[PDB]
């Protein structure tokens, strides 16, 4: 199924995935398309920052949904 | 069958196709025609984005649709 990342810049990307992949291999699947390594990626839906471990499925992120990148270096 | 593909400089082009076509071989049908990689294609039908590896049939398109090229750099 098809889902969309926007960026803090208004950029917008489509990847391909299954409800079944872990939100890291979401980054990855970025990482192969922009680049930027995971643990430089946030992933946030519905306002919620999700967690490496979990699926798009545990979320309900169904496809067409947008979920929010924020790059933030390893820490804080 | 036949289908428009239109661009954003106006032009139309047509292929001859089935409903079986995956979109990625109707993006190869393109690149035979034009020279155009696959993955700097983007194709759009009723304003979504078409995914690779789905057929026309499960878009529902039918003989003498446009589907709309939209070229973009691999990325983003």
């Amino acid at each position: 199924m098809q889902i969309f990342v926007k960026t803090l810049t208004g950029k917008t990307i489509t990847l391909e995935v299954e409800p079944s992949d872990t939100i890291e291999n979401v980054k990855a699947k970025i990482q192969d398309k922009e680049g930027i390594p995971p643990d430089q990626q946030r992933l946030i839906f519905a306002g919620k920052q999700l967690e490496d471990g979990r699926t798009l499925s545990d979320y309900n992120i169904q496809k067409e949904s947008t979920l929010h990148l924020v790059l933030r270096l390893r820490g804080g």
